[PDB]
């Protein structure tokens, strides 16, 4: 606990050091752009002390924050405030029953484990209903956006000699008459998009030396004529790729974007199954053109489930290859001894700083088109990583390295490591996330060597799975060792205020989702609950508490039944855009804009980056 | 095995005795109506030897049988022929590997357990695709039928003072314009329907004595004036109930039948979620008016999940109260000794002759409106009964009464009882089902004491769960004790030929489903597979076969993944009437009948029995 004390001290001092340097950076205006990316994307702004920062983030109201920076960001903040709502009462009720233990006491705290799970389920129900309610209100209040008016047909039958464009056009002229507006064939511009990305990358690389020389071109060997030949060769390849993409046969794909005159028509197309064999004509709710990760499109849907399976195998080999750094961290967990206990957590965060990136890459390979759903799946895989590797794997590595109640007496000892870790990653890691060292340094390098901000998304695939990890920790250790509970609670407080500021000021919504991820979030925190209970049993079973097993069996039963309740009761608010919402919003829009001429708008929406 | 021999002998002799008496009954024409109910419902017919019966049932082709007696009946026969296709190769491959055993042999037959499950999965895939293909072809080939054109809205908000009729009319005039044809409010005629059923019941009771006396009314006390007062009181109550049903407030329910001009519109309504909160405006594919079990309608959908839960509790108390007759049967299982071994099975069938009826009642209480889905749920509960009571409960009772490999060495001994049982229930029970003693005696009593056949449905909720029970037995004992395999195989042969005859000649389709139950069937036989594997492990684990555990872990993994494949690949053919099928069939129908005037037809379809 002295090691926990010094970890918490080092990390509150690191949080306040980050706050100091970050206030300084905000005050110096030449990096102001980095710290206010919104108010600059929105154009609202242009061109002792710490006490004016944290309150100013919460001076922003709720609905105005929604209208400001999208609903997905504000409901990510809502995941933070849900952590507060779920672990502040849990902390009160756990410190109300922690004083007796520090036998019959375990009977007196299994009812408190109940209280924990009943409270998190009541909170998750109220909160799931709240996020769904604000989601549907936001979807009815969001203006025109092609994501509402269109759908994605993934697999079509390429059998006839007739092209896919006129094929899907005929399919929907037949099936959805007086509703189908325009198809939009997805191109295999993956090669052309990669070519243009390479083009602009080497273009800024060329501008580097262009702005560098200014007296006499040094032309490092690694010359500038090399990059001139680069732009020439890429221009010739772009000419060839444009000649190939204007040609139909090879470039077109089985998928297309089908737009509809009414949002109701798009909603019927999305909800329903279209054709006889569900392997084709699958109709996904088409995310925005700014949303869908175009490189992941133009992949055969037949070769999509094999990609998901090979990525599951990659995730398996990852967890069984990422188990050795987790064991290294645990052995680092078990003066300078407390500094080693803290180095354990800091090296775990250093090992997990590249984990969300490679999970993003894994999900990009997994075939998900919408970067919204791509980050949702990335967060889901990061979470089933943290669950099986950073929590189950880390706790079993701690139990193994305590040998050098067998495992049951060591998991509250691994909670000490988890405290040091929530301090290095939740406290100090998020406090460093405020600085945005990477975005700021990138912006400075770009401007030094017009306006091309693109700051960086809210980082759902990175931040959110850590929040589910801390839900997991707080739920497994609210029943076991509430010494962690205050630390994850105050982390939720911090994380909320800082990420709320960042959504107010820097974080943009790369994907304009409508809190579509909250099912996942719920389906993860609820699984956290399950993992708590199936773990709490594993701690009261090895402790020979015979009376604790039946109630801890009845508990996850009611928890998973409650998850089924919330599923059937609000998941239709996210996963299935309802028809009444669609038609009501559509009639309101037609009342406002009576001509609305949206054929050209929708057919030009989902072309491709050009 | 001598007891099995005499059970099989008694039961083949009972099968042939039933065949004899049944040929005799068919040949005597005064009961002909019972044995040819079809050809009399269809009006086709009106007004040594055994060798002309069994072939004549198979002289009927397939597609003509579909057009003859519905697709659900022919695909029930297809479940039988699937039993043949799944257990004849399984029998060949099991008698090819049964001669060595009657250690290393278990390694040589775990690959054969694989072969069994791989073959049943290939057969279930081909067969699931076949039944789905013929289902979609039948749905495109079926003529007009209100089930295709309408939908059921279960829960509406009764909040406004405005009535539910105009409420749903306004809801769908707003949401489905140019598509919504007519609402049809479901009435709480449950009381009126029960009253009219009592009316006609006591009416035929009165006609009993009317046709009985004919010289001088004896007027048993239990007089005929009593039944005259019965008809008078029921007529007054019918007047009151009609005055109440023509009144709106109390009689109308939250549910209604919404019909649409196009089958495509009905299909979009059915597939989609309608309103914001999924607890209301649920839109079920509305089964035919002849189908939907009207008494089960007019129940609050809020009080429907509580009915499902109380029926789950009733099923639990049933299995834990029906465990004592299963134990009685098992103790009867363990000269006259073989006669007791056979009495075990005959008393189990005698105990299970009322099981499908009370499961039908349980499902009627469980809130399912369509007697199609009502029999599907009844068969599902009968099957999760047979699985946990007549197979798991019976095998554990046999293992317990062998005490008077502990359980592993007794389950192949319980397979002897299962042989005696498939002989008394599958062989002799189905051979008695041919006679239809109950329908025939009922018809004779009715005519003796016009034309009011109503023979009795195919009995899906009764026959089908027994077929899944025999799938369960054949799969658990193909890997364990293939002495049963030939008996269940020849039962599938028999059952097929007899039920095929009965569908040709007597069995009518009370519900004109479109093989909607086959998902269930598959989802049950596939669960049989799982139950086989999770049981085969339990037999190779208690036998200390260390090499058998990993492959028998990988087996049910691929089986449940295969079930997921078939789910995602054909369940959309049953559970979700696709939009292309709907619109194609609708355009064909509009090409044939261009006026089609179906507003009156559809709005008069789903009134109520009157």
């Amino acid at each position: 606990l002295k090691d926990i004390g010094v970890s918490a001290g080092i990390n509150i001092l690191t949080a306040f050091i980050f706050f100091i340097i970050f206030a300084f950076l905000r005050l110096q205006p030449f990096n102001d752009r980095v710290y206010f990316s919104k108010w600059y994307l929105r154009g609202l702004r242009s061109s002792l002390k710490f006490l004016h920062w944290m309150p100013e983030a919460l001076k922003m109201p709720e609905r105005e924050l929604i209208d400001h920076a999208g609903l997905d960001s504000v409901v990510y903040l809502r995941i933070y405030w849900l952590g507060l709502k779920i672990f502040a009462p849990i902390a009160m009720l756990a410190w109300a029953v922690l004083v007796p233990v520090n036998s019959n006491r375990f009977w007196a705290h299994i009812i408190m484990a109940y209280a924990f799970t009943i409270w998190t389920c009541y909170m998750l129900m109220k909160e799931y209903e709240t996020v769904a309610n604000m989601r549907l209100q936001f979807l009815a209040s969001e203006g025109r956006r092609p994501d509402q008016f269109t759908v994605l047909v993934r697999n079509v039958p390429p059998d006839p000699d007739e092209t896919v464009s006129e094929l899907v056009e005929h399919f929907f002229l037949v099936n959805h008459p007086d509703n189908y507006l325009t198809h939009q064939v997805v191109c295999n511009a993956n090669k052309l998009a990669d070519l243009v990305s390479k083009k602009t990358k080497l273009q800024n690389w060329l501008d580097y030396y262009q702005l560098k020389y200014t007296r006499n071109n040094s032309q490092i060997r690694p010359a500038i004529e090399h990059y001139i030949a680069e732009v020439d060769k890429t221009s010739k390849e772009i000419a060839e790729e444009r000649e190939n993409v204007v040609n139909d046969q090879k470039s077109v794909m089985p998928a297309s974007f089908v737009s509809f005159k009414t949002r109701w028509a798009a909603a019927v197309c999305a909800q329903t199954t279209q054709t006889r064999n569900p392997t084709e004509w699958l109709t996904e709710w088409a995310a925005e053109p700014r949303d869908i990760y175009w490189p992941n499109l133009a992949i055969p849907y037949v070769s999509l489930t094999v990609r998901r399976l090979v990525m599951n195998v990659a995730f398996f080999f990852l967890t069984f290859f990422f188990i050795i750094p987790i064991a290294f961290v645990q052995s680092l967990a078990t003066i300078k001894s407390l500094i080693q206990g803290l180095l354990a957590g800091i090296a775990l965060k250093l090992f997990l700083i590249f984990l969300p990136a490679i999970l993003m890459t894994m999900s990009k390979f997994e075939g998900f088109t919408s970067v919204s759903f791509l980050e949702r799946r990335s967060a889901s895989r990061y979470y089933i990583f943290n669950l099986v590797n950073v929590f189950l794997g880390s706790v079993i590595a701690g139990a193994a390295f305590e040998q050098l109640k067998t495992i049951g007496m060591a998991i509250p000892m691994k909670a000490t490591f988890f405290i040091t870790y929530i301090m290095v990653d939740g406290w100090a890691g998020v406090a460093g996330e405020i600085l945005m060292l990477k975005p700021l340094i990138i912006y400075h390098l770009k401007n030094a060597f017009e306006e091309a901000m693109n700051p960086g998304s809210i980082g759902f695939n990175t931040g959110e799975p850590q929040i589910q990890l801390y839900f997991l920790l707080g739920l497994v250790y609210a029943p076991v060792t509430p010494m962690l509970l205050p630390f994850i609670l105050v982390f939720f407080a911090l994380a909320y205020v800082v990420y709320r500021h960042q959504i107010i000021n820097v974080y943009n919504q790369e994907y304009e989702s409508a809190a579509a991820f909250w099912p996942d979030v719920h389906g993860r925190v609820i699984t956290a609950l399950i993992i708590s209970q199936l773990l709490l049993m594993g701690l009261l079973g090895t402790k020979h508490a015979a009376s604790a097993a039946p109630f801890l069996i009845a508990l996850p039963v009611i928890t998973i039944g409650f998850h089924r309740f919330c599923k059937g009761r609000f998941e239709p608010a996210f996963v299935r855009y309802p028809l009444q919402e669609a038609m009501m919003k559509d009639t309101l829009e037609r009342a406002r804009e009576p001509n609305l001429n949206l054929k050209g708008y929708l057919q030009d929406a989902y072309i491709h980056p050009v």
